[PDB]
């Protein structure tokens, strides 16, 4: 699992990426150099680099000179330009705070760009040592480990399936809840409720039918909330008002991630299933970072996976 | 058993399509290069691509050099276009996701398209510690071994039958019976529901007759479904499970389809005949246990077995 | 839990020792070349073949143009000398009817040696399209195939303990049984008795506190049958009498791989558990062939695991 | 609390030393190089190799080119001299299967030493592309893997005591309570019984004391059982008898540990508790492994934390 | 019998190393020389030195100068390196404080290294008219013959399992019994006490069955004592108290001794006898060091041997 990285070499950036590669690894991040083993397929880079967004997460880039004076390519001419096209790339297809690069000293590009620092770092040939790299390494690590737990992915469409779903349904029942007197629900009087958002683990075709049948089958009684149109919620019977829901506008992102890959193959195949998974897992820590938010929502609304 | 694969060398790089043979049949693959004893009779390998198609499941080739200059060849001339014949015909008679290829380092072959990558592997005599080749090997298994049970057969007129009894019947009971209470049938009153489907080995001449012989002598009741929008006639047995029971009657539409697939001339079944309704009746078990893996109402209830 | 086979063949001719490996493997024969990740501890090939009697069951190799014509060897001054000496050992640690070879057919080797007529072919580039090599590696397949199950001929010491335990207890027991009624057994007549032998899973240090262990399990009697000296065995409580005893000679077997097995390992290896289970396999082979061979313990005595 | 290794060089190898202990960290082995913190106190890397006998488990180390040619040298007359008594330090310290070596191409060690096969590496830049490197790295790896669950080799007294401990004590009981029916034990029967020996977290002087207290913080009589003498233990009160004991024989090892230290420090230090911790376990894993191998104890006995 | 020392010189210091020899064997100390008769079938001195640990007890190195500049080596390539490696592997496999050198003037070793001094000594042809070897000599001698008796092994089995013996057992009967008035064993009431010990002179194989057999026949009984587990031992009838024990711990040196060699080779061997009663003597000269030491164990507690 962990987060997924990226660098990125024409063909002679190898070992000095390698070096923050196993750094990186050490630290349990699946770092995935552009030659291990997804990119066996395809002959080049820059296909791979079309479809970094979204696929690999976050991303480095490491250039030096050896590639930098002069060499013939086979699918480009002037390769000493594709290196470029190559980091402009990777941050277009990444967004800003989100897309990192480094450079080595004397490299044909500008120590500052579009507000995102390139540092120029020195040859020794072995590294280990180099203590100025390393505390950019350090650096690194936490950002990136600040930037899995904040979801800043709004244009993405699983931030805005999860801020849709957070603000007008979680929101408005919590506010609805704190109206009247302690809670209305099934005849008697409750006096606290603790709401539990239910993610499945893969959404597969539809979600409505999903949530009726997890309703049926674990006992689960509707309730009405009133705050425009009222609710239809779900709560357990066994005064602690136990409140259960299944996200219902998964099957946005279910849509979407169908529609997103050229799909002529019946059933679920493995590439689908981890697209999937990673648009829920971003889903979730949307959904938790704006319930860590509002204060009525520090402790009342949970979400578990089951 | 197991799937049948194809592999397609003109006249030199035999070899190393034996090599892939090798693998593959260590891999349980049943595999049969384009000379090995059934296109015998056939006077060539054309003719065998022509029959290709629904009869060798799926297709891989693997492109060479030494026949790339000039040659003189029987059916053609020019013989030397015929490995991008061959290249484009196989994945004609197998279509996209059924038809792959392997190619040498520069070979002159496309580098890519319609979908379907062509990884390269150069000659390396020493075949067998080739991890280049290999790897294109494994990973071409893996990629077959997801689509056994995955059937992306929409043309084919077994998967439509699928499609068309899953959605039609199984998801229709399953959402009507997911509508009263708990179990309205024969007056008693269940708790739960186990739809149950069983395919045939063989379909025999008709499948409706088949049906009431054999759920004459398993003595099983038949019940009313009454759905929202015609009601549903099934059948449940009495011995608070509801194991309702019912064979796609269905099938001898695929039956037809593959009589009519062959010239038939002669009467009775036969072993060609048997071959082909195997394969028909595996992919439709392919994928109708798929659809029923994908909607949460079916996954559960409905289970397909074999007797 | 297969027929294991060593094939052995120079730096240069391993295409061939990968070829028959393949053909061999289509016949469910697990086939190690000398170059695989089991042998890298050990230095030189000499060493693995050293040990090849018994870890590696049957063995074949391979003499090629290349490695013996001219080349300055490592640890002789000639590949000429070398190759003739891992002949040699191979055909020494294996014996007669227990290893084979192949050749060049302009090879200067002869096609007799000692026995087994080393056979001819030719380096015809890819090997799938030989005729000659493939009838030869079939009539070799067809000779492990009926050479599985006669057993052996003087070899490791599990046949010969099956020998003595069979002619020495199981004979004399049914000879006993059958020499008058099963009548007293302890007071309570039987008519026909069953005598039935249990093989340990495992060899497991000292052995008759096993045997004693598993019967106490069942609760299980001792019995006193007469045949020179009494022989004593267990009964499981009449219509059909049956009798359990425990191979208690494995002991030795044991002790005897832990002899031959140099070991300041305080433990057990992989290694161990390999050349017990196959010492093991050898035994109970030999014993059921030796079993069904006579007429009186034909039916009588039935060999099972515990 | 994992394997340890050490990986020693000169002052410009230590290169080298960084990225084997980056391969052998990717595969979980902690790994200290002589330039850690650990080893300030300590003045020349020959006082650091002087307690490494079984201080760090397994060890490798390397030379290069330069260091090994010419060089004058702070503690000898030569740096070549410092390198080979170096090496000599090591392989007599280490001893057979666990010590291994690495050098530079053109290093004039030998490729034998005694045993032990030597790998052989070049000075290939960065090391993250060298294949033939990673993969004798990779056959230590599972060297180390297959060996560290073993046991030792007439080493550091935890073996020796283990396997007096078994084979006098649980051995011993365990026949004597399997050779009847277990009904005295202080004159209420059992049947079947389970001998559970609980191994001390940590050694604190005097054991014996320990033993007592917790065996009195569970109100636990003693019982005596006839085997030489009788071997008293202490059980727990009856469908199933319970025996309990920790290993009162580990003062010996404790008493060693502190000899083998200065004498003139009072007080345990964190290195003193790592090394004892880390035999303990060792003594620990030998028990269990010869439980395993026994026919008795090998599904009566357990062992298990205080 | 008396102590064994090997000393090791290469190939010019044969005639110093016999002058060393003899000077030893003036003390009573047995020497064996690196090529008396035992290292025959050893091809090198490497081999040699791989089993000089426990087997050979101290150990000098002898330095020369005709083996300092230049020579070409059989296992190794330039002696200068060779006997610096002895030097090392040497030093590595006895440690500090268990071996001594002697280095000829100008020789290129350091004065005092790893708190070893290595004293120098000139040609001298004529040794027997040298005051400068003989007092060194001399000094090892007067070093040598204060460390039979002191044995501080502590990382060799034989100490710590007699510090177990020891600290566990008798140390624990001598406090209870002087506990109650006088005596109170077996109901009869003695005044004085000499509980005595019986070093075996083998080790046999189990010292269980030896201790039953050797008390069986001088008709002794067992006794009652009552300290946390109470203790059994033996006492003789025939009022001094004469109490009886037989070492059991010796069991695992034992297994350690014949798992310390590899052992396909079945019965004992004048090796295996050496290792005996080199154990066996540091074992008891290791108790007899604590037992006097103490004030409870002085006397009371005397060890014999049969
Ligand atoms: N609760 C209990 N545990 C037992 C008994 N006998 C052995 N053990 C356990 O087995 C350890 C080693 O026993 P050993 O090899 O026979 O060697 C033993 C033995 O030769 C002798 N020894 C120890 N305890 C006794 C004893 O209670 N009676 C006698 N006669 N000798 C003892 O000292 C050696 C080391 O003893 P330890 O450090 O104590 O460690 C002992 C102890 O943990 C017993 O009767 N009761």
């Amino acid at each position: 699992m962990r987060t997924r990285i990226f660098i990125g070499s024409s063909k002679e950036g190898l070992k000095e990426a390698n070096y923050v590669k196993s750094r990186l690894e050490k630290a349990n991040f699946e770092v995935f150099i552009w030659n291990d083993d997804i990119f066996k397929p395809n002959k080049n880079t820059l296909e791979t680099l079309l479809n970094v967004a979204s696929l690999f997460d976050f991303g480095i880039m490491i250039a030096t000179k050896d590639d930098f004076t002069a060499s013939r390519d086979d699918i480009f001419e002037t390769v000493r330009d594709n290196v470029v096209f190559e980091f402009g790339l990777f941050l277009g297809r990444l967004g800003e705070n989100r897309a990192f690069a480094l450079q080595e000293n004397g490299a044909k590009l500008p120590s500052d760009l579009l507000g995102i620092t390139i540092p120029k770092f020195e040859k020794t040939d072995d590294y280990f040592s180099n203590y100025n790299l390393n505390t950019e390494i350090d650096n690194i690590i936490k950002i990136i480990n600040e930037k899995i737990s904040l979801g800043e992915l709004g244009l993405l469409p699983s931030t805005v399936l999860a801020i849709g779903y957070y603000e007008n349904f979680v929101s408005t029942v919590c506010d609805a809840l704190h109206s009247l007197p302690t809670i209305k629900l099934n005849g008697i009087e409750y006096k606290d409720f603790v709401f539990n958002i239910i993610i499945p683990n893969d959404l597969d075709a539809d979600i409505k039918r999903r949530a009726q049948i997890y309703f049926k089958k674990m006992d689960i009684h509707e309730v009405k909330i009133d705050t425009s149109f009222p609710l239809y919620l779900q709560i357990d019977e066994e005064d602690v008002a136990v409140l259960y829901d299944m996200p219902t506008t998964l099957g946005g992102i279910d849509k979407a991630i169908e529609m997103y890959m050229k799909k002529g193959h019946i059933g679920k195949t493995s590439q689908q299933q981890l697209l999937e998974e990673r648009e829920l897992r971003n889903f979730k820590t949307t959904l938790i970072n704006l319930i860590n938010n509002n204060s009525f929502t520090k402790t009342f609304v949970k979400v578990i996976e089951e």
